[PDB]
DNA sequence: TTAATCCTTCCCCC
DNA sequence: GGGGGAAGGATTC
């Protein structure tokens, strides 16, 4: 096994500089304006000009403007980026059938055959890096290692616009010196629970009796960390499948009044069906994000497909189920369609 | 402070 | 006991 991971640099922000180079060299911040008040919303992402100064992903637009009041702030255009990704996702296909598109900007390539070792592999990196830079004018970072997890870690270490190879020897000094919080699939909450167990390095998972671990962070997540620890992790590069689509919208003012919410709910359903594109779900779920930012949801599965008229009808009833079941106020509302026929 | 998949209960019933 | 499918909360990105 030899995995080659590609992960695009400051993607949205970069795609924006690609569509107006004049931006190149200036702090660019890509926002998601909630429109609940002048400059309300957060930062989807920003290029490095803006990051060394603090402006990172997730901070309020307002807070970001206090730091870099004179940086280009642009409204996110997912679609445009979504299309740019697709094109880049093809150049990559041409480099290996066994390909796994992990997200809008990540893809794992199994070049086990194509290449015969890390020398030739690392060269295929530059070859791929360079080709994407030429065809679409985008810089990316390449990680290469024994398995996907490490191939991804390799990338995290080489960015921005870089390439790195993690060889079995390094894999080992990592299975020992890598910070458990930097292991893919281990978010904050799990990284925390693993702290109270004394597990600070991938290795520590070997000293704890499975059941205690299986009881603290779920079974699968447990067996997963172990294999990574005993260098036995080796999952295949499979072409993932969209198992559910949905959209959510923030409202102008929080609310409880049904009629007051419906219009939004529907706006969500409209957008959601359009995305489906020929797909037909058997499952629908209404998702409400309350004023205290906690999430609540309710849904129903049908023994057949859902037509738009059905979605409308059934979603309103499920929203009523939420409002009833919850006394707080609703800050956001959306729907999710899944279980596609 | 702006999408999707995983994990653990339920509940039906051989 | 345990397959098998639903539902909803919990996490990760
Ligand atoms: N709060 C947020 N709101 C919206 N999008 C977000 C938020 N936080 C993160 N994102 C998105 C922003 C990006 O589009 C996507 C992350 O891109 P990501 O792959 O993690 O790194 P990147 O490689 O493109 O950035 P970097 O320059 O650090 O390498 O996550
Ligand atoms: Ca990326
Ligand atoms: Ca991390
Ligand atoms: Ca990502």
């Amino acid at each position: 096994m030899i995995v080659l991971f590609v992960d695009f640099d400051y993607f949205y922000a970069q795609v924006e500089e690609v569509l107006n180079p004049s931006l190149k060299g200036k702090p660019v911040v890509v926002c998601v304006f909630s429109g609940r008040f002048e400059d309300s919303g957060a930062v989807a992402t920003a290029n490095y000009e803006a990051r060394k100064f603090g402006v990172k992903a997730g901070i309020p637009i307002v807070e970001a403007k206090k730091i870099l009041p004179n940086a280009v702030y642009l409204p996110m255009r997912k679609e445009v980026y979504q299309q740019v990704s697709s094109r880049i996702m093809n150049l990559l296909r041409e480099y290996s059938e066994k390909i796994e598109i992990a997200s809008i900007d990540e893809a794992y390539l199994d070049i086990s055959d194509k290449v015969r070792d890390y020398r030739e592999a690392y060269n295929l990196g530059l070859e791929i890096k360079n080709k994407i830079l030429e065809k679409e004018k985008i810089t990316v970072t390449v990680g290469i290692s024994k398995n996907k997890v490490f191939a991804k870690i390799a990338a995290d270490m080489a960015k921005p616009n870089g390439i790195k190879v993690i060889d079995d020897e390094e894999v080992k000094r990592l299975i020992r010196e890598l910070d458990i919080a930097d292991v893919p699939g281990i978010g904050n909450i799990t990284a925390e629970k693993l702290k109270k167990l004394g597990i600070n390095k991938l290795v520590d998972t070997l000293s704890i009796e499975f059941d205690k671990l299986k009881g603290m962070i779920g079974e699968a997540k447990a067996k997963y960390l172990i294999s990574l620890a005993r260098d036995e992790y080796n999952e295949p590069i499979r072409t993932r499948v969209r198992k559910s689509i949905g959209r959510i919208v923030t409202m102008k003012r929080n609310s409880r009044n049904l009629e007051e919410i419906k219009p939004y709910l529907f706006r969500a359903i409209e957008e959601s069906y359009y995305k489906l594109d020929k797909r037909i779900p058997k499952a629908i779920h209404v998702v409400a994000v309350t004023e205290d930012l906690d999430i609540v949801s309710r849904g129903r599965t049908f023994p057949h497909g859902i037509s738009k008229e059905t979605a409308y009808s059934e979603s309103v009833k499920l929203l009523q189920k939420i409002l009833e079941e919850d006394e707080r106020k609703i800050r956001r509302i959306g729907v999710r369609f899944s279980k596609f026929i």
